[PDB]
């Protein structure tokens, strides 16, 4: 019943707050985003960072520097490091990247020794409200993950499911993303997408329906669906999109981005805890929405 | 023993149909062979298949007389040539001069090259397999075993036609919508395991209309395929579980040990055909019985009143 | 030169009628398309297949099957073969699908007989009309070719750019869309992305400009192009994007039709005519769109 | 010199009874078994489990818990560990399965501080009294090896015998089944048969006879090899059938037990101590005749 980022957003200030830890937090934009956050009730927050660049920028931009804990790290490799160490300990529910670029960021979450490395693969997971479709879109993976074969799908599906159960979708619907609707064996996908769907058919993947390979009109649109005669609990109801690999994942989500005014967020989960990623390019409302999602994730 | 939802569920009721229909003909390939001439009489007094006996006529006549055959019954071709008999039959079934081809006094080996004859034979393109059907005490259902003979190592392109050939002999049989159970070791998809990888694509086939009139669902181990009990006890689920039609096999070694084991430690009623190719083969043994030939030319019989 | 469809219909219009071949035209939808495309001055059309049927359909639809050519074939097969040959043999000058299913009229185009086959390889453009951007955008290859290597990809480019050549479009800037902009080993997409921008440069490529990789956002806006320092003819300003197969392929196209409003069209070039192959996922404006692309292409030559 | 499931009992009863440990006893079915093996005096056992959860299952079923004694230990992982370490340290002679899946029950058994892991290759050999033969009919592996090559092959073999000697069969006849009954290079299976019938001729296998392929017809009758005209010790007198793969082995296995009023049980050996995977869908007979087996390989 949950369709849009404002009941999303609701929820989160419906819960007790979480606690977000900034890697290098010497970033305005990333700052100008812990503030609206901060007092909309959405997020608490620990800046880790160089604490006279991190004060100055703060007073620029009203932000009462009273309101955050700030762990004084002038060093960005340390920096990164210390915001994963508060959250590996639990003294932080998150981390959001901070003015450090993505690859020393993602070695920090990957540390072995303080990090917050698993059993099972990390995914990014994106989420999208649509002028044209009422439910939640989510896009799995769009960003971390290049060329995964069955052994990373089958996390890279129970990761972005754990997701869809914090948003409050009960039992949600898996599309397998290919070109075709149809076991086609010089198309992998379609082969991963068979097995993925056996295995949901059978428990060994649980909390939701996997029925592909669907084609992307199958898995939006009841009309394409019954145009193409696909039938069962996914076709035109599809609430997760799984990405066959990067470059078709990346085209989908930047054509959303550039040629549509879709509210969107994206978080990295797999971790031990709810990672938030986001570029110069994602907006501000984006970044809010990574945030908020993190937060709801971190919740359950 | 809980009683099955079929119109046809054993082979009296497969041999009645079979009578229910205009007479099909058979070629025997080489007939000098009295448990095949044998067989051939008694499908003709019980009005289950006309036959051309193709070989040596003054052998033929002979053997005739010694069981009370009466040769004005059948259509007899003189080839005494061995060899040139088994294609013979084979081009009598390719030119529509009789339905199926049956093998008499001829090695397995030249019958199937015989068969599979490029210029006269019966090839289709699709791969030919081997369908045995049994009637157990312990089931209300005919159960089909695919390829319990010919396919060795069968990959899912093959698979795919063995699965097509299977519905084929059953919607003659009068099973509109059988149940096909990929039979592996686990009822789970194991990437260590290639038959469940092989069975989740064809169970995902099925599902799309790729493969038509059956419901494949896969993988699944013996005991959740035909039993209901095990199916529960096991928490699987869906339109195959415990309710098995045809039973695919991942291999000869699987398939060939599932079948010497219900012909040497049960009584089941049994009977095989070759299909895939144009038309229907009897390729029967002198290992089968009297009532295992019959069953074999009426399951033929039913593929070719299709 | 030319910026929207309702410019592409008007200077369809300007040109002498072009005549479209309908391989089996008992199908309403499609009728209804040929008809609006005589009326509006876009195309003739003659009509191949069962005659019976065809007016049956004509009388239902209110077309007066007088202003048409009707060529009486029963058969499905012989009708799209009959259909093909119209144009083939230079008395119509793109052929349409109908009720044929999509494999049999394939086959019936890229027939070696009576056939268009250019012994180049066939391509399927796609042309869209967003409201975020003033350029239309063609897509390359959405629909046909499924896993192109760098041999089936040139071919696949310089059909895109005869097509962008017959818009106004005299020099298209064309993207090879990759997951990042970046050479990677990993990613056999970038590879064929450098050695397309390479005979663009030694003009191997000819009447365009190549450069890529290029993720989609640096090809689509200036301001994504510039925030990653990535400049050239091409980056933020790219006409035809080209995808690395038909997965991304697929995608970038529905992801567009169901999510946006954007007016498109398609053709399938590399042929001696141009083809029109629609569907029941395609609206009726889009069937129109795509038959006023052929007409464009065709007329130019 | 045994040649029924009853005879097996008697000579358990015959000697001292020994100790089942139960892995995870709150099992309805297993704890069923446990309680006619104490009362029939086929053997002792000692739950390791829920105790709360272990007594009402007792109270349900007619068992006397003061028959049994009970180790609890509520966490499943740390209850399969324990019931082995009480085989490891000489406790108890065997293990059985209880409530927990395969995966966490075999590692435990193949622990490496505290389990019954050995030299051998692990194999598991089921048992068949059928009405048509007069013999015991042993089939290996139909349940844990998947794809053994020639190396695994000889210890299924070894493992195999033990198990024969132990039931008063002294030469017993192994028979490497496969589809036809001679040499092909393009069937694995048969090349690996005659690899094997070599190491007996050459004595390196001891203590029975090894002749393949043999087709399972061929290795069952003595008709079926009379009429392919098949001689040597071993065609139509087959004791042990080695099956090639798991999956060929189960499908006799599964055909045999669903299609004939045969009564069978199984146990794994190449262990330190027997031990009995039970099944979901197994029988209470076949529960029982393994736990026998247990007892009877544990008195050698």
């Amino acid at each position: 019943m949950i369709k849009s980022f404002n009941e999303i957003i609701m929820k989160v200030k419906s819960k007790e707050m979480k606690k977000v830890a900034v890697a290098v937090a010497q970033d305005e934009p990333v700052l100008e985003a812990v503030r609206d956050a901060k007092k909309n009730g959405i997020a608490d927050a620990i800046l880790v960072g160089d604490h006279d660049e991190i004060v100055s920028i703060a007073l620029k931009i009203g932000m009462d520097v009273n309101d955050f804990e700030i762990v004084n790290e002038p060093n960005v490799k340390k920096a990164a490091l210390k915001a994963v160490e508060l959250v590996s300990t639990g003294k932080a529910d998150m981390v959001m990247k901070g003015l450090v670029n993505t690859a020393t960021f993602l070695r920090s979450v990957l540390n072995k020794e303080v990090g917050l490395r698993t059993g099972k693969t990390m995914s990014h997971v994106a989420v999208f409200e649509t002028e044209k479709f009422d439910r939640l879109l989510f896009l799995t993976d769009v960003a971390f993950n290049t060329y995964p074969e069955l052994k990373e799908k089958i996390d890279i599906v129970n990761n972005s499911v754990k997701v869809a159960h914090a948003i409050g979708i009960e039992n949600p619907k898996v599309a397998p993303i290919c070109a075709v609707e149809v076991i086609n064996p010089k198309m992998p996908s379609t082969l991963d997408a068979a097995m993925l769907s056996k295995m949901s058919d059978r428990g060994q993947i649980k909390g939701c329906v996997v029925d592909g390979p669907l084609a992307l009109d199958i898995a939006l649109s009841e009309e394409a669906a019954h145009h193409k005669g696909v039938t069962g609990e996914v076709a035109g109801k599809a609430d997760i999109f799984l990405m066959p690999n990067i470059e078709t994942g990346n085209v989908m989500y930047k054509t959303l981005t550039y040629t549509t005014d879709s509210k969107n967020g994206g978080i990295l989960v797999g971790t031990s805890a709810p990672v938030v990623l986001t570029s110069r390019a994602d907006s501000h409302e984006t970044k809010m929405n990574s945030i908020a999602l993190a937060a709801l994730v971190a919740g359950n």
